[PDB]
């Protein structure tokens, strides 16, 4: 079957985690840039990357907010898988703290999809140890993140998320929540495209292949 993922890629430095997943060799995947609201529709699942939350909400909100709006319906109401990492986590999230500048969208910040606050605050690089709650075959034992300034999950807000990955830190303390998985949501507050695994690019293309199939 041929499976389509795509990765937002307005807001730059968007190669690195395309070649994340084309590191997977896998036959039957296709990774394609989302620009706009006719690449979207190309999509099985996408990923939200990038270092600012404030950047990529901007370049959604041209004509009128068009992709924006494409993209609530594409996971809300589509429901089709989305991965959300560092700034696409905090534009999944419920709440979102720290963000400074004031939007010109209001409550039209966040796409949704995570019930979660989050805070972006806003030392600030390391490489932690992931303790993975999955039975996936993605995620082998002694699965490594990088944290780069990573936003930070203060609540889970609904027992429908699901705490996909925590690690410790000697600082921040135990139990810092790095992967939270709702519904068709994914989120990582890591730059999954900076080490050399693909634990969780392959994760995430199951979860697209998996959304495909329920589909027929």
């Amino acid at each position: 079957s041929e499976i389509t993922i795509g990765v937002l890629s307005l807001q730059g430095d968007f190669e690195p985690h395309i070649n994340h997943f084309i590191k997977l060799q896998i036959p039957s995947l296709n990774i394609i840039q989302v620009r706009n609201v006719h690449d979207l529709g190309l999509c099985d699942g996408l990923v939200i990357p990038g270092g600012e939350s404030t950047t990529v909400r901007r370049c959604c909100a041209y004509e009128n907010d068009t992709l924006y709006n494409a993209l609530v319906h594409f996971i809300h109401v589509l429901k089709k898988p989305i991965w959300g990492t560092c700034a696409g986590c905090i534009l999944l999230s419920k709440n979102v703290e720290n963000i400074k500048l004031y939007s010109n969208f209001g409550n039209k910040f966040s796409f949704g999809g995570l019930d979660i606050t989050i805070c972006r605050n806003f030392n600030d690089s390391f490489i932690c140890s992931l303790n993975i709650i999955s039975d996936s075959s993605a995620f082998k034992k002694d699965l490594t993140a990088a944290c780069i300034r990573a936003p930070y999950i203060r609540e889970i807000l609904s027992d429908e998320v699901k705490v996909l990955a925590t690690f410790s830190h000697e600082s921040y303390g135990p139990n810092i929540i790095a992967a939270v998985e709702q519904n068709n949501c994914l989120g990582t507050v890591f730059h999954p495209e900076l080490l050399p695994h693909t634990a969780f690019q392959q994760y995430f293309y199951e979860k697209v292949k998996n959304y495909k199939y329920s589909l027929e």
